[PDB]
Parts: structure tokens; sequence; C-alpha cells
């Protein structure tokens, strides 16, 4: 099955996904130079107040954080969407060495990890639906790289030790999410697609500019998760993201001059 190996990582999704080589992939790189600053988007509104968490699971591809979104506790809009998208999950893509593991690069640099907090568009009523549809989803990604550590994420780091193998989840409940932002919300924003299969080109892509700082210890405990399940070869859990994909018939528009 599909994975990040050399016999079944990116350059073979396409044999079951043909929708690998559409015409909205993602991730991309952001040519900041041919960004071109949009006047009419609007601030982002990033509402993560009354946000739920449930539990972390690792899916055999990475850890998911998932958050109770049977109603409006934890939202998204404004910037480039037309009304509410409610976050259902975050996890993180990241490479075996500092100097890359972002799926999104920024003039062709690589970050040592991207997060993602993954939201569905509250008019098709559930995430499965909305994933049928080419407004289905927002997602929004945000940056690592390896300096100082940061606070908000030293309780995702500790309890890795208890999901360390694919199918093994723990209560997680009572984590705010806004720990994990940047000071500034400037953004890209381009049309694009989930980064793992099955690649479904649902998706409002909003790339924060501002990365946020994590210690070396921080992702260092993201790379001892394991890609197998419990009693099966150790595969370090590193190196999950998706190279760049060709941008075709697309812009990418900056939020800030
Ligand atoms: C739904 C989903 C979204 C992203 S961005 C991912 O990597 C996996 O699954
Ligand atoms: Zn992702």
């Amino acid at each position: 099955h599909w994975g990040y190996g050399k016999h079944n990582g990116p350059e073979h999704w396409h044999k079951d996904f043909p929708i690998a080589k559409g015409e909205r992939q993602s991730p991309v790189d952001i040519d900041t130079h041919t960004a071109k600053y949009d006047p009419s988007l609007k601030p982002l509104s990033v509402s993560y107040d009354q946000a739920t968490s449930l539990r972390i699971l690792n899916n055999g591809h990475a850890f998911n954080v998932e958050f109770d979104d049977s109603q409006d506790k934890a939202v998204l809009k404004g910037g480039p969407l037309d009304g509410t998208y409610r976050l259902i999950q975050f996890h993180f893509h990241w490479g075996s060495l500092d100097g890359q593991g972002s799926e999104h690069t920024v003039d062709k640099k690589k970050y040592a990890a991207e997060l993602h907090l993954v939201h569905w568009n509250t008019k098709y009523g559930d995430f499965g639906k909305a994933v049928q549809q080419p407004d289905g989803l927002a997602v929004l990604g945000i940056f690592l790289k390896v300096g100082s550590a940061k606070p908000g994420l030293q309780k995702v780091v500790d309890v890795l030790d208890s999901i360390k193998t694919k199918g093994k989840s723990a209560d997680f409940t009572n984590f705010d999410p806004r720990g994990l932002l940047p000071e500034s919300l400037d953004y890209w924003t381009y049309p694009g697609s989930l980064t793992t299969p099955p690649l479904l080109e649902c998706v409002t892509w909003i790339v924060l500019k501002e990365p946020i700082s994590v210690s070396s210890e921080q992702v260092l405990k993201f790379r001892k998760l394991n890609f197998n399940g419990e009693g099966e070869p150790e595969e370090l859990m590193v190196d999950n993201w998706r190279p760049a994909q060709p941008l075709k018939n697309r812009q990418i528009k900056a939020s800030f001059k």
C-alpha cells in the first residue's frame, strides 16, 4: 500500500491515485517574487478559543491530533474563504534531518517540518461530503524551523511515546492549538490538494509566511515514531513529505506586501 519508501513513495502514488498528476496538486514551491499581493484578500480569522481536542492517533504515516467537529468550536474563516470551515485534525510532516521535511517550499527553501491544520467547509455537513467538493477543505500550513523550543508543542511531544506504532491512539483532551501559531497571520494562498493519497483536489491552501521555531529535541522526538505496527520491524517515521508538484495553471496570492 502507499507510503514514503522507495517502492511505495510519491513517485508511485499515481498508479493507484491518478489525480497525483492532476491540475491542482500540492504541495508547491512558493516563489515569493511571483506571488502577487492581493488587496481584496481578508485577514484570516482563526477562532480556536472553544477548540475541543479529543485524541492523538498514529495512522502509520503521521500522528493526527483530532478535534470534536460536531459543532462550530474551532473555525477558520475570512482570508480567501467564503463561509466557515471547522477544524477536524492537525498533523505534521517532517524530515530525517533538519534541512528537509516541509512539503511546501519558499523560494526552494525546505523547512524542518510543516504543520497542517485541516478544516472542512460546514456547508457540506461533514468531512466525508466536503472531500467530494472542490472547495471542501481549507488547510492552514505553518512551517517549523529548528531553534528555540515551542512551549505549546511540548504536550504533543510528550505523548508520542504512547503512540509509537501504527494504530496506537491516546486520549488527548484539553490541548489548545493556539499555542502552535506564529505571531503574524500574513499568508500565501492557492488552490490545491491533499498531499497524501487520495490526493483529492479539495483544498484552499493558506500557508503562513512566519515559521514557528521548535527545538532540535522536539523534532528529534517526532523522528522516534514508527511507520510500522507493534511487533513488525521498526521503520522510523521520518521523511513523510511529498515534494513540490508542478504549479500548472495556478497563481499564488499574498495577503501582505
Ligand atoms: C486530510 C489530510 C490532509 C492532509 S494535509 C494530509 O497530509 C493528510 O490527510
Ligand atoms: Zn498534511
